[PDB]
């Protein structure tokens, strides 16, 4: 049985330290239904604060991480740095950072290695867009994602793995993704595995649907088989991500 | 007279929170002679350990930030929450994140737009490669990132722009800038802004020297005419940063 697992992801959220330190107090007066993991992912600037005030049952992560301990990287944030706030997540690959800040698989492949090698849990996303997801060749393209990132997996840290699959395809597109989409395409990722990397693997990582998961849907999506959780966007600076952290009852 | 203007690029470093707490305890105990003003850019994550601990006669800066208030961003930090903590700087454009993170100057020109527009004082870093400067071309290029920096400067607010050239050409190239060099250079940029935005606002703007500076070449750099300053690199991470801070007694 793998442990349901939802992430709240804040993006470049809230615009101010107060109002960020009345989203954590209303998280930490949210009460849990069920087992599930939970873990929240912040702004750089926002992780000391978080890190210090959010309750001790629940997680922080970071948004995304550079490839190398320190050094001439202006703007950079590193995975020293977020260790030693004692914090032990960040999200690598988020679809916005492929997209808006170009970052590419290889630059992905060695973020993801560097951090698993040095202590931290990873949030790995991939997912495929709107012209291979018309062209049905969704499969494909996210089996080249996974591949990209099966090397960089050291022995003994797919513990350590968690994978979102986000519908680019049902983002900024004009089309909707059904609770039927994000099942299949679960499903395919963890056939990848299965295939790549072996079944023991396969039955052991969780698998989190990344599209828009809100309290109106995330009682469906969490029954789907192969979806083992959320990383939620907007809902997760709202009261609703309680509902959505529960909807683990329905798995 | 333009104040002598010394900002401090930790870069990527350091990589934990304990170490930045000791380098600021360094920095509050050092003596500073002179007119000048100093700010210390630092990681985003450490920002607010910086703005709490810092001496309040130094202000902190960002070393970037991105282009909008909030928003659908993972992995940005934006103007509104490093100013909720009431840090007043950030850098932008440094040749780092041109190169590495790949940022062009319509990225830029809009962040420059955006930080001003919204309160916020900047470091502006612009400088030509190894190729221009060795065709004789290097006011031809800096001139174009100007240009495209001064559309973005809304009327009034020159007074919180300062200008940074970094030699790039002696970045990690095999080439020396020599102090005379950084002198033309910062010659260079002032004669453009004069040229296109009028003497009053070109004797106005400092204008720094951003390549390598130590505490063997400070004074002599700071003697320089046209160089207002330095934005520093790894020596800001040592006690020399205070030599570099006197420094503007040459000046
Ligand atoms: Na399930
Ligand atoms: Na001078």
């Amino acid at each position: 049985m793998r442990t349901f697992f939802v992430g709240g992801n804040w993006k470049a959220n809230p615009k101010t330290v107060e109002e960020a330190e009345k989203l954590i107090e209303m998280l930490n007066g949210a009460k849990v239904e069920g087992n599930v993991e939970v873990v929240v992912a912040a702004p750089f600037i926002f992780l000391p604060t978080l890190q210090q005030k959010l309750r001790k049952d629940w997680k922080v992560s970071a948004e995304n991480v550079f490839t190398k301990p320190n050094g001439a990287f202006t703007g950079e944030v590193t995975v020293p740095m977020i260790k030693s706030f004692g914090i032990e997540w960040t999200i690598l690959g988020h679809s916005e950072r492929r997209d808006i800040l170009k970052e590419d698989d290889e630059f992905l492949a060695a973020k993801a290695k560097f951090a698993l090698e040095n202590g931290m849990k990873i949030i790995y996303c991939c997912g495929e867009h709107l012209s291979e997801r018309e062209a049905g060749k969704a499969s494909e393209f996210v089996s080249a994602q996974i591949e990209k990132m099966i090397p960089a997996i050291p022995a003994g840290k797919w513990d350590d793995v968690v994978i979102a699959y986000e519908p680019i395809w049902a983002i900024g597109t004009g089309k909707v993704a059904s609770t039927q989409d994000a099942q299949e395409m679960c499903k395919v990722i963890r056939d990848i595995l299965a295939a790549k990397v072996g079944a023991d693997i396969a039955n052991k990582v969780r698998i989190l649907y990344g599209g828009s998961v809100k309290p109106n849907n995330c009682n469906e999506l969490a029954a789907c088989p192969d979806v083992d959780g959320f990383l939620v966007g907007g809902a997760s600076l709202e009261p609703g991500f309680i509902n959505i952290v529960n909807s683990n009852v329905h798995s």
